[PDB]
């Protein structure tokens, strides 16, 4: 009986464990804070349901269709009833986005400029940020009004500190090839296998908030299985002596009441943040085993900020699923990153006779502002939904949750970054990172590094005879 | 007791005669010429098989691929064993024609003034012809070398005397609404077997030649249902009388019967081209029907010549499918229309130490080509050959079969033509005509019309309270 150890109970740890469950192996899941979820955080109220987190998802990954499946929550899984409209906030109000690449040459959404510079990429055209890339390729409108709003809708950050490469692989590539990104983008999609059958593509939750897919897999664990409040603060790895594949010991904290313990594994899986994993005391033999070598990564800091306006004082309903605010905005008094329309996607979320909104504050544009006291909270965002929607008055009703670090940003030397987690993974054998600082931001990629992290333990549980 | 005459024993007729057998109706076909075969006419003589007529086909068409089936004939289904590459000639030479429009900026086909004038199209974009709508649009090297090789290589006619709107509809239409070519089409282009696409899509054959499609229809026609060499002359319709559906009466010639014949049918399908439905004695009640002012509708002469080379004496082979003659290489030499590689697409159709190849001469650029003598034919055809693929010496063998009518010109009156037709169907009642002035030239098509003209007959043997 092998026993693999798992830290981390985000979806990806979740994944992880799961996928290893159905295949024997006994799991045990240490988890830092005191509920299960991950970033994935759905609440509860007065009436009101809705996610500090991860607020939607998409099912592009095998692994989602798969765990969709097995976990039995087809008919839990909620799509929007509003029509898939975004909007994007020009000089200061609302403007309908571009649904199809068409539409970006027929409207007047860009300059004459700049559909002649799309119009003759195919002919005009190691660290480069995304906005530069863009930039060199599209023009500024392009990277201002369009890939802005994309990259602060995925992670609040911004085009000028990412990294072109490690944010937009499916691009970097075409462009090393065909080298004019609107021609090698049309070859591709112009001319695993799992279950399905393209059935809404689009974007979705489930009833009663992402949460409820991390608790259909909590469903499926003994009270031993997840172990709650016990963050892990050291790890340890013995090898030689008589047997064979080395064993591993964690040490995690609140074995009771600010007490202390440990227990021994075959193998372990790594998911919480790589700014986490360098706190943590690891030794390989004897001797410590000293991370130095991982590079400094930022985070994207913000806060989710609900509110909730009387249906009677909203002025200029938008439909559709929400409103992003290009960070070139701010220079026209909207200081958030946009806002989704949460009871009209899902109106079973709210009385009928009022509109609950989902805003996003802080974000890379402005760190100092994800920090602010409910209070300055409330009046930002209210600021912003008068000036965006006509909302009139008070909120009627405002939470918020706090997120210090929200989103790994994928900056320059991340391209080192992803050396280290490989550099560590081979040096400690049994130990298989599989955070979010790899695959990608966003449910899915890591609901998948984790699936990916659990069968990589398996053929290497398996390799011994 | 349900009599129904079909007129014209081609694919178009032969498709309408089966589509009508399998759903009871009784059929009678009448056939000008000694063998079934329409434009589909395949020789198999001399250690060499030919097409005299239509050389591949698709089935871009849900009838086509209900015939293959039907008939069973997939067995007998041919692709090219050769890669699809076509070439057209250019200041004298082969030169690669880009495979998909997409290399087409890429390759160096055209110039960058072209890719210009082509990019730059979705911002600078009755009759007019498929030339000078071209022209306007992309240019006079795309009309010369692209979209001419083109006409030239469907009915071998020319781009200046073919209406836009008959010739291309699917992009008479986009510029009707879109109104730039360009934008349309990629909104447009991007909106049951294994290997269903690549085969639905990607021309072919049968072993033996395209004649095996139109024999596997005569071979489910019993001797009642063939009529060769009975030429019809007259038709005549009654009404009135005890009954009702009016009548159908047909008179066509014989020579190993003398004088004449009749018979009475409850409906009638028309396939003979309309160029032949003129020189037909009609007459409705008891008073003719007349026809001085008949769309006489022109056509597109031209031979189909057969040559063979010892392959020691081909010096420039090129791979692939054929070559296109754009008209504007008259002015080099070259006087044939284009010529197909048969040998290397079908390399059982001739010997393996010689190259089979098919050579139209002729067309709308040269009416009195094709009617040159075999001698003079073999010359013209042996003249491009040598300074196309380097061919030396004489053919080794030669044979031709000549078409005064091989393709209906869709010219400048097309609009009216098409008005006729349908004043003469729905005048004359139970006549439905089916020929390929309508639908389009293609194999396919025609063999739809086919189709669709039986269970028109179908409504009209029923549509009787
Ligand atoms: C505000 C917000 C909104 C978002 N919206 C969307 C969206 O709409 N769509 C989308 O696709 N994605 C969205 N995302 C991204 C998505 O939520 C994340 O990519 C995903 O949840 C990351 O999952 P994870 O399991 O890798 O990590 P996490 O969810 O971060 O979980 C890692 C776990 O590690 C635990 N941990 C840390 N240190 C220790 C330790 N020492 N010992 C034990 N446990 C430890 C943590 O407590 C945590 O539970 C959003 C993220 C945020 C923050
Ligand atoms: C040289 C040549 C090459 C071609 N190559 C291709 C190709 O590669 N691919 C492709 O898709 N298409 C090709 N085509 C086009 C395609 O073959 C034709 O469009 C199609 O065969 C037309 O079919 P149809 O039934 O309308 O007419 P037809 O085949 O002409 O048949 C009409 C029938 O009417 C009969 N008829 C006429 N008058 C009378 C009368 N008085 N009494 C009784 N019967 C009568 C005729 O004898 C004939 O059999 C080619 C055409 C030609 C001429
Ligand atoms: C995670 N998230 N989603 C949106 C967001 C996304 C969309 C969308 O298009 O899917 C919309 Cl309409 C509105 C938003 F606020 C935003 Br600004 C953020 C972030 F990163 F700031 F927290
Ligand atoms: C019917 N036909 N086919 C070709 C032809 C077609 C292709 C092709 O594109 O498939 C090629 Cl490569 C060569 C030809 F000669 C030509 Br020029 C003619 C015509 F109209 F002159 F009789
Ligand atoms: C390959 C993709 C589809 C991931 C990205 C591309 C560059 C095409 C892109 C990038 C940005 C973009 O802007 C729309 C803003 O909407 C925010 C939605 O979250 C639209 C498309
Ligand atoms: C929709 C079509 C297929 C009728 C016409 C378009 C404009 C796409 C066209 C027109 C011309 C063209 O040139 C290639 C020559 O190929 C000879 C094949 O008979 C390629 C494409």
């Amino acid at each position: 009986a092998k026993r693999v150890a798992v830290i981390g109970a985000g979806v990806s740890g979740l994944a992880a464990a799961y996928k290893l469950k159905i295949h024997g192996l006994n799991v045990t899941v240490f988890e830092a804070e005191g509920k299960a979820g991950g970033k994935l955080r759905s609440v509860s109220q007065d009436g009101l349901i809705w996610d500090e987190g991860a607020n939607t998802m998409t099912e592009s990954e095998g692994d989602v269709t798969f765990l969709i499946d097995s976990l039995g929550l087809r008919e839990k899984q909620q799509f929007p009833l509003s029509q898939n409209k975004r909007y994007i906030a020009r000089n200061g109000t609302p403007v309908l986005l571009p649904s199809n690449p068409i539409d970006l040459i027929k409207s007047n959404f860009l300059s004459t400029g700049s559909k002649l510079q799309m119009l003759l990429e195919p002919i005009l055209w190691s660290h480069e940020s995304v906005s530069g890339f863009f930039q060199r390729h599209f023009g500024k409108e392009v990277v201002d009004y369009l890939i802005d709003p994309f990259v602060a809708g995925t992670c609040g950050g911004d085009p000028d500190s990412l990294s072109m490469h490690h944010s937009f692989p499916e691009l970097w590539n075409l462009e090393k090839r065909f080298g004019s990104v609107i021609l090698g983008a049309i070859r591709s999609k112009l001319s695993k296998t799992s279950a399905n059958k393209k059935r809404q593509r689009g974007s979705f939750s489930f009833l009663g908030g992402m949460q409820t897919l991390t608790d259909a897999i909590c469903k499926d664990l003994r009270e031993d299985e997840l172990r709650l409040n016990s963050r892990v603060l050291e790890l340890s790895c013995s090898c030689t002596e008589d047997s064979a594949i080395d064993s591993w010991s964690i040490i995690s904290a609140s074995p009771h009441k600010r007490q202390s313990e440990e227990e021994s594994f075959d193998a372990v899986i790594m998911t919480a943040p790589l700014c986490d994993v360098k706190s943590m005391k690891i030794a390989k033999r004897g001797n410590p085993f000293l991370l130095n070598f991982i590079p400094e990564v930022d985070y994207v800091p913000l806060s989710v900020v609900i509110t909730t306006f009387k249906r009677e004082n909203v002025k200029y309903p938008l439909e559709g699923f929400g409103v992003l605010v290009p960070s070139k905005e701010q220079q026209h008094g909207l200081k958030t990153l946009g806002t989704l329309f949460s009871s009209m996607m899902f109106p079973d979320r709210a009385p009928n006779n009022v509109y609950l909104y989902t805003t996003f504050v802080g974000g890379s544009r402005n760190r100092e502002l994800a920090k602010a006291s409910r209070t300055e909270l409330k009046e930002i965002v209210t600021s912003d939904l008068k000036q965006l929607l006509g909302a009139e008055g008070e909120p009627t009703y405002v939470n918020h949750l706090y997120w210090s670090k929200a989103f790994p940003l994928y900056g320059h030397n991340y391209d080192s970054v992803l050396d280290a987690i490989d550099k560590m993974e081979k040096n400690l054998p049994g130990l298989f990172y599989a955070g979010n600082h790899r695959g990608g931001l966003s449910v899915g990629k890591a609901l998948s590094s984790g699936c990916n992290a659990a069968d990589l333990v398996i053929s290497y549980l398996e390799s011994v005879s």
